[PDB]
């Protein structure tokens, strides 16, 4: 029945949960976000299981796991339950508007209403001045954790979140947590900022024994040249983060950024170890090896000889295997498809390299931020190591408009130019560097200049619909 469907969906729109904070499936890699919070789940890494089972919950359903879902579900009940709480009632609402959601998904309209209807027992006992959800610090800290999970789009919205948390209770250690990581975020090469510092040193002062947020600190550290100070933040956690492969990684790039590749190693190694399945751990240890090398070939001028050249033969092998690892383990693990394409391309392996860039530029369900990048790096390789000047264009034209504003767009941009104006120096009548331009021109506001490229490549393509739509839209001024 659409009609008993519809007026179910009605309730299920006014509660407060991860089905209703716009949390989208596209913006996500969700195999890579179910590997991290899998692996920030294992042995206490956090102090807030509830929150991650949650979530867990709400990808396990975007993968179509509606009988995942529920076991999570349902692990996110016991943790509530035990905890023996005099609060258990509204510390459930989040739990139980997934489950309203997620028996609506299954079809299981009866089920879903008997949550709902929980929820609105609550709320009406409670007093709320809303029918199905009731304002809570605890829910926006939920609700920033999980808008920081979804990646760069949700930054502004997670910082937001939790400074409605923080306006309510100002000193809470989890609050400051979630505030300082998300400031973290967002001062991320740059050059970096540091309005995280702040904030990171007091979430540090809230919660002394908490690994998770020192490793940020010294990472802030290290970006400001504090790098000893940072250096004792690590040497601080590091027997308490053996088990922890999601704290593990951070130190790791703390040790990688430092140089110490054998320590960054054995750090990343030990993450393998709690999760040998992880696509991210293998492509962070391969980008640890290739890192290596680069120092090694430019401390030897490009011509490595001895037991330098040993060791960069062996870096390279060990770096090709693991980035085929990550893939193996999540064939939409875009980074690794075009860091080892890339690896090929550099030591001349054309053939290899394309067959790797091939696979990616077929993947389909992958963010846009992902395509945007295996395009422009593709237009890279076409440009620099085919030398085929139409291609290239083609790819750095489809990087933009898959993603307009990034840091690549500037490169992008730059290279647009340059290909596009050389090539109508040779033929003033080649469309793909007139409509190029025109694209480009458009995109930075110079609307007039975008108008005659345009008219120009309109007149040789007439029925051409991008041009005339591009037109349409410069005309209106």
């Amino acid at each position: 029945s659409e009609i008993r469907k519809d007026t179910l969906k009605a309730i299920l729109l006014e509660l407060e949960c991860h089905f209703t904070w716009n949390l989208l499936k596209e913006d996500i890699d969700l195999f890579e976000v179910e590997d991290t919070i899998g692996q920030q789940l294992e042995f206490l890494t956090t102090k807030s299981r509830l929150a991650l089972y949650n979530l867990l919950a709400y990808v396990k359903h975007l993968k179509g796991q509606n009988k995942d879902a529920l076991e999570c579900l349902e692990q996110a009940e016991e943790i509530i339950q035990q905890e023996h709480s005099d609060k258990e009632e509204v510390r459930s609402l989040v739990t139980w508007g997934n489950y309203a959601w997620v028996y609506y998904h299954m079809d299981q309209l009866e089920e879903a209403q008997k949550y709902t209807g929980k929820i609105g027992n609550v709320c009406k006992k409670l007093s709320s001045p809303s029918n199905y959800k009731l304002e809570c610090p605890e829910t926006d800290c939920e609700k920033g954790w999980a808008l920081l999970k979804f990646g760069g789009k949700y930054y502004q919205k997670a910082k937001a979140a939790f400074e409605k948390a923080l306006e309510v209770e100002p000193d809470n250690p989890e609050f400051n947590i979630g505030y300082a990581i998300t400031v973290y975020r967002l001062d991320d090469e740059g050059s970096v900022k540091s309005f995280s510092l702040g904030p990171l040193r007091k979430a540090v002062t809230l919660n002394p024994d908490n690994s998770y947020i020192k490793v940020f600190l010294a990472l802030k550290l290290q970006d400001v040249h504090a790098e000893a100070e940072g250096e004792k933040y690590i040497e601080e956690i590091l027997d308490q983060i053996s088990s922890q492969p999601y704290v593990l990684r951070y130190a790791a790039k703390f040790y990688r950024r430092k140089n110490s590749w054998n320590k960054a190693l054995e750090l990343l190694k030990k993450a393998l170890e709690v999760t040998p399945t992880s696509s991210f751990l293998h492509h962070q240890m391969g980008l640890c090896y290739r890192a290596q090398m680069i120092q090694i070939k430019k401390a030897t001028h490009n011509r490595p000889k001895g037991k330098d050249k040993l060791k960069v033969d062996e870096l390279i092998s060990s770096a090709i295997f693991h980035f085929k690892a990550a893939m193996e383990r999540d064939s939409m693990f875009a980074f690794a498809y075009t860091d080892l394409a890339n690896m090929y391309a550099e030591g001349g392996q054309y053939s290899n390299a394309e067959d790797i860039f091939r696979k990616a530029l077929r993947l389909e369900n992958i963010t846009d931020d992902h395509k945007h990048q295996i395009h422009y790096h593709y237009g890279r390789f076409q440009e620099f190591h085919r030398k085929s000047e139409n291609t290239a264009i083609h790819h750095y034209l489809e990087a933009l408009k898959v993603k307009d504003r990034s840091p690549l767009r500037t490169k992008l941009t730059s290279a647009l130019k340059k290909l596009s104006t050389k090539r109508l120096c040779h033929n003033a009548l080649d469309v793909q560097s007139l409509s190029a331009l025109g694209f480009v021109y458009k995109l930075e506001g110079e609307k007039r200049q975008a108008a005659e490229y345009y008219e120009k490549a309109q007149k040789i393509d007439p029925e051409n619909a991008e041009f005339l739509t591009a037109l349409c839209e410069l005309r209106l001024s």
